[PDB]
């Protein structure tokens, strides 16, 4: 085979997307309401749970670190602390913007600071011919202008959720996909609202003279205005009139505005790939038995994919570089990041523990229970109970 | 192979989505510079076409890409590309439908009857002020005249309790908000898609009656199981044969004739129920067995992992002696 | 039957603004007449909350929505094919009262299998 | 899963720009160490922490048991590491 | 620590909400007279407002008070205040959103 991609990427130097496009998304993401929420719930079902570590022979890599022992692990859960809401600031991003996008930063000693996300909206990629990001091209506000600057992609790193192909290093905005359904929704919502405010509400219309009688001129109303005034009117008022004024009502217009609104909320949550549910909206015959299993395990499989996505490119573009520059240790260890499942059930997990519990060793256990695995290395290799062990010791 | 596919996972997702979007999905080998192998790349399927023989093996491959403007075209010998083909005309079809070309017209019709919905909710979903002036058979009122009681009755400037003073000779009228089931438009649109695409209903956001629960259920879900074994099969054997097996021969000290099996988990399989079965039938099942069917790490220990009871058991009539 | 319910839905499944214009017994109306009313009422250029302000001599009427249960038409095609290809209707996304439970699956279920 | 979000984006930020400079200032104390706020979850049932106990208490040493049902930690720090009950220890060192 | 901030249950409370309402929660370090710690006083937040610099970190604090049917006003650096923000337009944002703000069009389109 070859040491190049053969195969052409379907894009250079233009006839993919503007700063104006991606302050688009930052619009849509500030103007708050229905559609904002809907998009940070998908934020925190794929990234808010939070996070976990894992090396593969972690023991093997005990090393002084500063006259200390740390093993990998140990060292990375020090160089990234508040990893958890890194997670879900990027993972938010890479599911609005095409990317997530960020620094290495240094303290001035030349130890590891952090992985300092950028403001996604500001950048776009300058890419080659086989699609690879050669550079980075910022625009910024200041004093009534732009700012404008180009950075080698040498020392930023970006992460992609949303990607055309396998080979696409830009991605898609979920955004700007589905715009049509987001001010499709947005449309109708203004016209319920307008709707609501005409014929939601009877109004009072009150006819004087008799018909093919004599005329009513404007003066003449504005003194029949005073006596019917809705603002000085209370609900126990009684009118007495000559045969002449007619008091009819403009009433209450039906329309089904639920309807009209469950229709545009299946529309924008099927769109975005949340459950219904989401919206605030049920669904007949959905909310039961198997067809709920089905739905609930179609978000299941969607958010296991976007973790695994973000997962893979976080420990190839951030981590491994920063164990590389800056740490002890060999940076081609199997490092692992994994993200929480948001609607795992620990009852669940507690009735298999019961019935299976007899095949797991106890650190098995303890990683699916999610709790430190036993301090002493044969009771985490053995299969009993530690309880039982102890008691059994114990009775020995 | 774990190591020279680390990310196998990402791969499988990404290849046999392409696989049943497009006719077929494709890509390359590529090798570090030093020659070990780097990764199976996957090409644009959109831009790669097949070129086959009499006997409809791909002989080559023909590639057009956008750039600067215009078109890029290459052609590539098939020896150094690989391909995938999830859905056949025929077991001896190296080429392959598209779902989305065979079900074009059940995705244009969806997307039609759904901006008839969206223009049809526009006029008629809601009620419209229909103001009438003059008497019939009376006076005639000009456009001039209509624009000041247009001012008068202005929606835009109009409040929830406005109230309306007039003479005997102005009618306000309402175009009412007209009936038509939308929602049975969209639950017929989607049903059809649905069943078209091979789905259940239930992955539309739409529900129906007495298909919810018992054998009826256990039949659909049956269904939708069996065409995604079909689908795994299929993709599995292809990336051993067309795949791996050519990076063992190449880039391996192994032999490349091994029975080599991709396994691609089941997305519907419930861990209680595994559970349960475990519980009744344990006792006729070797540790290795139970491990391999709860989806965990094979006992270390050969005879504990061939032996049927419980690893625990074992343990604990050890402890006992 | 399949094709007639499509092209039946676009007819007949969506209500249609009927403009009539002119007194009854009263001034014809001619064809470059009513392009201008066409301006005026133009469903393309027409927002939700539109209002209408007219002389007596003009009528803004509806085609209604006309019901046809095609529903039950597209159950009756699905259970002739379902039933014709050996099926059972629960394989066409069409449930049936009765037959989902006891005995009666039972016995479906055993002639399928 | 949004409370969490925001407890956390709280808890982070408090320690490092309160309490940190607070054991920096002001107490004989290291400022490096790992403090933790943790703000509690108000939607727990303590009904569904006792049932999980029953099942899975065998796996849990006492002060994680103790944790999980916000109770004081054990004393005897033997007692707290130990995986069986401190009442079946209690038991088992009165039958001995 | 538990001794330094005895009624922290009450100050989480406190600097949550306005955290959640307005932009951000701020408030000042107190010492006693003899130099020990006394508390963590929050600040009224709608009465302060941060200036930042170009990378935006906030450099300083801008206070507006009403007394005496007037308004007071004066800068304090942001040495020695401090703030807390939930709700962030970035991950780099100091200054922050206010959820009500953001909101403003449904709020007033429910009380209408
Ligand atoms: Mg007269």
């Amino acid at each position: 085979a070859s040491s190049t991609p053969q195969t052409n990427v379907d894009s250079m130097g233009g006839g993919d997307l503007t700063f104006e496009d991606l302050r688009d998304i930052k619009d849509v993401r500030d103007s708050g309401g229905q559609v904002a929420q809907l998009m940070d719930y998908k934020a925190l079902l794929n990234f808010g749970e939070g996070c976990e570590i894992h090396v593969e022979g972690d023991d093997e890599t005990k090393q002084l670190v500063d006259g200390e022992p740390m093993t990998l692990s140990e060292w990375l859960e020090d160089a990234f602390p508040h990893l958890d809401l890194l997670v879900l600031d990027l993972g938010g991003d890479a599911l609005w913007y095409p990317y997530a996008v960020g620094e290495i930063q240094e303290t001035i000693t030349g130890e590891f600071k952090e992985a300092l996300p950028a403001e996604p909206w500001t950048l776009m990629p300058e890419s080659d011919a086989q699609g690879k990001v050669q550079a980075w091209h910022q625009r910024t506000k200041t004093h009534g202008g732009y700012q404008t600057q180009t950075l080698p992609a040498d020392d930023l790193w970006h992460i992609v959720i949303n990607k055309a192909s396998a080979r696409d290093e830009v991605g898609i905005s979920e955004v700007l996909r589905n715009k049509d359904e987001i001010q499709a929704f947005k449309q109708n919502e203004a016209a319920i609202n307008q709707a609501i405010e005409l014929h939601g509400f009877p109004q009072r219309h009150v006819k004087v003279g008799k018909e093919d009688g004599a005329p009513v001129r404007d003066n003449d109303l504005r003194r029949v205005r005073t006596i019917f005034d809705p603002r000085t009117t209370d609900a126990n008022t009684a009118y007495f009139t000559g045969q002449d004024v007619d008091v009819e009502t403009l009433e209450a217009h039906n329309f089904d505005y639920s309807a009209i609104h469950e229709m545009d909320m299946r529309n924008l949550t099927t769109a975005l790939g949340l459950p219904l549910e989401a919206g605030n909206v049920g669904a007949d015959g959905l909310g039961s038995g198997k067809p709920a299993e089905l739905r609930f395990a179609l978000l299941k499989l969607a958010i296991k994919a976007n973790q695994r996505s973000f997962s893979v490119q976080f420990v190839e573009r951030v981590m491994r570089p920063v164990v590389r520059d800056y740490s002890p240790f060999d940076h081609e260890a199997d490092i692992r990041l994994e993200i929480n499942d948001p609607l795992e059930d620990i009852g669940e997990v507690a009735d298999l523990i019961q019935q299976v519990g007899d095949y797991m060793t106890n650190e098995q256990v303890a990683e699916k229970l999610d709790l430190p695995a036993p301090e002493d290395d044969e009771v985490a290799d053995s299969y009993r109970s530690p309880a039982d062990m102890e008691k059994d010791e114990a009775g020995v």
